[PDB]
């Protein structure tokens, strides 16, 4: 098993007691890090987290709640997968990492199982989105991974509304 799925440059949205933020996820580690103090944890390193909540996607009701993330972790990893949207963005994930799809509906899918001409899903104003995959492959990533663990529900919605799963 594994706590990390996530580039280090993924942005996220969250908000601290009442107050939004955006900022990339190594960005989120630093802040809550020289904050909170880092724990080690399974093979890497943990910020714990109090009072942060994220928005998240019930994938069977399509609604969408808010609900509490419990630390962010980081830990190193060699290879990634990047996913290329269409539009330029790229999704830089470990290989096994669930990715939301629309095929049979909606489905997680193994980042490495991913193909170009797949439609990844994310949601805006409540109703969702699909965004065709212009590539895949792997890359020489070498850096921290990381993940925002969430527990009720294990996603979270980026700025860009992608549904993003916690690391398995």
């Amino acid at each position: 098993s594994q706590h990390m799925a996530f580039a280090r440059d993924t942005e996220v949205y969250y908000e601290n007691d009442t107050v939004p933020h955006m900022e990339s996820i190594e960005e989120m580690y630093s802040k809550y890090a020289s904050m909170n103090g880092e724990l080690p944890f399974d093979n890497g390193y943990a910020v714990p987290l109090d009072n942060v909540f994220v928005y998240t996607l019930d994938i069977a009701s399509g609604e969408i709640k808010k609900t509490r993330a419990s630390y962010i972790y980081r830990e190193k990893v060699e290879k990634l997968i990047e996913i290329k949207l269409s539009s330029g963005y790229s999704l830089k994930v470990t290989p096994s990492h669930p990715v939301l799809l629309f095929r049979d509906g909606l489905q997680w899918v193994p980042a490495a199982e991913v193909k170009p001409g797949d439609v990844v899903v994310g949601v805006r104003n409540g109703e969702l989105e699909f965004h065709e995959v212009s590539s895949v492959r792997i890359i020489d990533y070498n850096n921290w991974v990381y993940d925002l663990v969430i527990p009720e529900t294990h996603n979270f919605i980026a700025p860009n509304g992608l549904v993003l799963h916690n690391a398995q």
